[PDB]
């Protein structure tokens, strides 16, 4: 009446190498829990067949492209596994950065200004009029995809149309104002929010380059005054919800000049290694490492 | 040589009745369009198998819970087959109508006034602040689980309320209070990017109206709008989007359905037919835009 668990981990990703090292160290503190984990390299062993190899429960320690966007959730809601973290429909959706923030924004949580762009409009419409519909925008901003890559920075329209061909490879681009910083983290457990992580990176974007650069600096406490960081917490706890997210995540968050917050995403698979963002916040908060996975365990059912 | 096709059948869904006269259908449809095309009832047949078996490509005929939902099309994303239909993201969010009306909302769309409920909020509000919290709705209200009749009712009076209330939360610990809409009901199916005659429905031994009886400037109006709902949930393939009316004509969104009743007189069909194309031919360019 134990459970096995398989803690899947690497795969095919270009996150792999990271995912490789998280998986290591949930099974590690798995076991020092006493739980009988095992761990399974998805890129060698096929996710389809982790009942009949006599698995009763997962926890999913892959990351990007098949781990935590839905794909892989949808094979264990069909095998009937339980597993860690967030269903099938926030697991895609919150890859989904055009539809995180219209779900955001229909509930009046905070999201920085954009004008999102179709193709059958980018064909349209001429670079000078591009201009006028970003206009309203001010100066400067980022242009994005809705699904990092082809991602750009803007200081005045001359430059706009050129990160729109970048971008448009991808239906769906979004055009926002640049916001100041800083960057912060918040992570979620359960129900509980853990202390916030404020991240400075090497400088102007925190994109996939800066999650290998050995530069790129967290501080836990963030330096939040209080009332700050109570308000952040509760805004963090809102925009989980708001997609549907459960078990564990990690919510991403922007202050701009203003001082207020404006949410960015939330990650439905996030980094378990000893240098990561959510055990960082744990230890902060209390917990060790060990104890970490055994609860995000606990939280799967 | 050809590409096996697997024309994915019945399966174990309260639906599967009419998915087994849906794939009955879509695969005498393909074989007529030349397809070398195979029926699979997934009840016997593990989806998880599709590939080792020869398969190279599968056309989606189950509905409901593992046809429609998303897991099903996470399985075939990982089997890295090719399918019929709307990917995970579209095909799972269209089973939260809560968020469905989220992201309509906020891009402009139409829908109608209505309040979401969780189940905190009920346990700590009394039943006649609920009443209140609902007021502004007016009455008749319908009341029903967030997500995708089991749990659904017609509230006609305040006093009714609470108890639609109990039953909604049996099944979700998301509620939706809509207004009461006074109809009548349409439907508009998509096919890749054209959008066929709009059905009107008549409630009651329900009449299918098509065409629906709409003026053309209305029927244009409704077809725009059903194409801006379907792309704003990330759909494609194919699918249904049901509208509604008010007393005014000003439409209404309800929802998407990502795997529609493919019989002999479901509703795609029926548009299908009134667009010029037969059954075989509708089939087929579902097929088509799977690569
Ligand atoms: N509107 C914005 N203003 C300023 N910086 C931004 C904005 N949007 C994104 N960024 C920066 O770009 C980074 C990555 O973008 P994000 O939308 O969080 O998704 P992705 O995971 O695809 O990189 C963030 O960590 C942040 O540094
Ligand atoms: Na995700
Ligand atoms: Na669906
Ligand atoms: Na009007």
């Amino acid at each position: 009446m134990a459970e096995k668990v398989a803690v899947l981990l690497g795969g095919t990703s270009a996150e792999r190498e990271v995912s490789l090292l998280s998986g290591q160290a949930v099974l590690a503190g798995l076991k020092e829990a006493g739980i009988d984990a095992y761990g399974v390299d998805t890129k060698d062993f096929p996710v389809t067949q982790l009942k009949e190899q006599g698995f009763d429960k997962v926890f999913i320690a892959l990351h990007g492209r098949g781990g935590e966007d839905g794909t892989l959730q949808g094979v264990l809601e069909f095998l009937q596994l339980p597993y860690t973290g967030s269903g099938v429909m926030a697991s895609a959706l919150t890859m989904d950065k055009l539809r995180t923030k219209l779900v955001w924004q229909a509930l009046g949580l905070p999201i920085s200004p954009y004008v999102a762009l179709n193709r059958q409009q980018f064909e349209t419409l001429s670079p000078e009029e591009l201009v006028a519909c970003v206009a309203k925008l001010g100066l400067p901003l980022i242009v994005k995809p809705s699904h990092s890559v082809g991602m750009s920075k803007v200081d005045h329209a001359s430059e706009l149309q050129k990160a729109l061909v970048e971008a448009f490879q991808d239906s769906d681009v979004l055009i926002e104002k640049w916001l100041s910083g800083p960057e912060f983290t918040v992570a979620i457990l359960g129900d509980e929010v853990l202390p916030s992580i404020r991240i400075q990176p090497p400088g102007v974007f925190y994109d996939y380059d800066a999650k290998l650069s050995d530069k790129t600096q967290y501080f836990c406490p963030s330096g939040l005054s209080d009332e700050s960081e109570q308000q952040l917490a509760a805004l963090a706890l809102q925009a989980y919800h708001a997609l549907d997210c459960s078990g564990w995540g990690r919510v991403d968050v922007m202050q701009d000049r203003d001082g207020h917050f404006y949410l960015l995403e939330v990650n439905t698979s996030p980094g378990m290694t000893s240098h990561s963002l959510v055990p960082m916040a744990a230890r902060q908060y209390g917990l060790s490492f060990s104890q970490l996975v055994a609860r995000i365990l606990m939280l799967a059912d």
